[PDB]
């Protein structure tokens, strides 16, 4: 007999839910049957109890069942995502977006999930728009983009219309909850690999567990400086997901020859400013922004390799970094962005 | 800084006590209709799971009182008493507080009871009073008249706390008990200085006591060790005795006064008509477990009242309370007082 008092009562007692209860809650939420107060109570109670991977897996699985899918046979078997929770409160250039472009230019199909900024000045989606990339595409056109360009972008509001009740509650309460994990977990193209950033150190393990239950090849990452990206300012924590199991590691880019950068060297601005930062890096400019992009691109490439994993860790990273650097320095990344802008401009005719 | 929902909710979800004034800010937003239902719910739940402090709950109740309809000046005696609990004990008993309150008034102590309809039980104190023919819908002036002419008044919470309607609605939508469930007993709009106050939630009783301590009330905050938000007859109770700005926690055992141990099912209630029939039976002199529980709680309230003009010590105060409560039933005074109260309400 599932109900709000039962489920909320269990969470406020600090108990894990019974199997199916989180799914019931998410069903209510996604059908418009949960009142805002119920949505908010659930989000908060789940957060303070401390969600489990099974619970979050139920939320994401129900959410995905309401999402628009891409057409059959349009997503390569080895597609990767590069995306994080956001919410790190540091306001950097768009590292996941830049890395995605480089990764795609290295020959790895990228189907990227994303959204506008929530607290930062310019999110991935905003910066893409400033670059001339069409972010508003439906399933058929993202699929075509992936085939013709090597990359596609699923704009979350376009693909998850039924999440609008939850999204509004998220904005009303302001505080991060378990719902902040759902974007990265609900890419509607379901790529099987990814580099997934998590701003909340205490939730990164749960997100890893959800990918492990899917048998995805993923690195869930949290910079030890608070970034929802692999950082160059210090070490990072990586939850490596492979063969359905999770493995926690401390990662140090110094071991690959990266100098320690400062956070302000990665600082972003508005969409225009961040668009110019993308153009600078793809044009081959050296410096801390390139270093961070290359590092994160390599991470995604390593996750992709893990789909066919012989893959010793250190060699995988070495080849990842080399591939990312070549993708920029051959001009391929700059050319890929231009091809992507061109594709969007062809849609009119 | 400037207060905001993200700041306050963030602090609670980080498991931190709020800064002084933050709970009051939140409660004022809620009471003025400025908070969204999602914000109200997040706050209620986050405060509950953090574990609210006495200072925070005092801010909530104090803000809530500032928006209530007061009784007119000089109409509540200095030594008026309340008998009321959080409810939510999940046992669905007869209306023990309400019966006790009638008995207490009939013993000659002024009573101004705060109450409400049932939330999760079949018949709450207001429902039962209504079924008895007592008027539950009176405003400030007529409650004051009831108190002067009958020696008892009932403040119906929705009538005295209109601005609580947004919080009340959220409470009903989410169902789960929260810190808001403490607020009824803490916000009697007549502000009596004594009380027997039941708490269904063992972990929060102390918090409720802390709030009363900062008011210089004389209050017994009680939790039956079987879970009742009343002094129980089935086992011991925990009492947080509040007076002179301090709290004296103790374990209470009515077997020390010769009460036989009862079973919870012997105190079981029903619908409004059934619970009204139980009131009439007790007030008519019927002996048994229900009477015993009524007499115990009535004495408890009389003890709280004695703690105002505090001549008497704990034990003798209890012995006198039990005598007065028993006598109020056996001499017909309680039955007579209820008839008088019903009469008052019908004379407009
Ligand atoms: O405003 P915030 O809550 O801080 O979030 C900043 C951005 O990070 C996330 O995207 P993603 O990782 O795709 O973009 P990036 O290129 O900015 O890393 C999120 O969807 C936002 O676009
Ligand atoms: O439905 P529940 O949430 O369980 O609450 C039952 C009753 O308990 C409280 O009252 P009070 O102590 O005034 O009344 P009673 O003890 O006479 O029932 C509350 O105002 C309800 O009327
Ligand atoms: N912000 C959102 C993210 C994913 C899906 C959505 F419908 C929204 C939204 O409605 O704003
Ligand atoms: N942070 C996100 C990443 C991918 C998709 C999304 F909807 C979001 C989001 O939090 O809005
Ligand atoms: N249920 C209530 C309790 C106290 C004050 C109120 F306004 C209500 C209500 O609106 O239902
Ligand atoms: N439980 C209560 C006690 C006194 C006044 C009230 F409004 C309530 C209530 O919870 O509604
Ligand atoms: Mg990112
Ligand atoms: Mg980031
Ligand atoms: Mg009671
Ligand atoms: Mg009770």
């Amino acid at each position: 007999v599932p109900s709000w008092p039962q489920i909320l009562g269990r969470l406020t007692d600090n108990r894990d839910l019974a199997r199916g209860q989180a799914a019931w809650a998410m069903d209510q939420i996604m059908t418009g049957n949960a009142r805002p107060a119920q949505i908010a109570a659930f989000a908060v109670a789940m957060t303070m109890k401390a969600p489990t991977a099974d619970e979050v897996g139920e939320l994401a699985g129900v959410m995905l069942s309401h999402a628009h899918p891409l057409p059959a046979d349009t997503v390569p078997d080895d597609a990767v995502d590069v995306v994080g929770t956001g919410g790190d409160g540091v306001n950097t250039v768009n590292l996941s977006t830049m890395a995605a472009i480089v990764v795609a230019a290295a020959g790895v199909p990228v189907v990227k999930h994303g959204n506008r900024a929530a607290s930062s000045l310019s999110g991935g989606a905003d910066t893409l728009e400033a670059l001339g990339v069409r972010i508003d595409l439906g399933p058929d056109l993202v699929a075509r983009s992936l085939a013709e360009v090597g990359i596609g972008f699923c704009f979350a509001p376009r693909f998850h219309p039924s999440y609008r009740h939850a999204a509004a509650v998220r904005r009303e309460i302001g505080v991060p909850t378990v719902f902040n994990l759902l974007g990265p977990l609900t890419n509607p193209a379901r790529p099987r690999a990814g580099l997934i950033g998590c701003a909340f150190a205490d939730l990164a393990e749960v997100m890893a567990g959800v990918f492990a239950a899917r048998r995805s090849s993923v690195l869930v990452v949290h910079g030890d400086d608070g970034l929802d990206e692999l950082t160059t300012t210090t070490t990072s924590t990586i939850w490596r997901v492979a063969a359905g199991s999770v493995d926690k590691l401390t990662f140090d880019p110094a071991g690959f020859g990266f100098a320690r950068a400062q956070l302000d060297q990665l600082a972003g601005g508005d969409a225009q400013a961040n668009a110019a930062a993308v153009r600078a890096v793809l044009g081959g400019a050296r410096g801390p922004v390139r270093d961070a992009v290359v590092l994160n691109a390599a991470g995604a490439i390593v996750a992709h390799a893990g789909l066919s994993s012989r893959a010793e860790w250190l060699p995988a990273w070495e080849e990842g970094l080399r591939r990312a650097s070549a993708a920029i320095d051959t001009g391929a990344a700059e050319q890929l962005l231009a091809r992507w802008v061109r594709f969007g401009r062809q849609i009119l005719e």
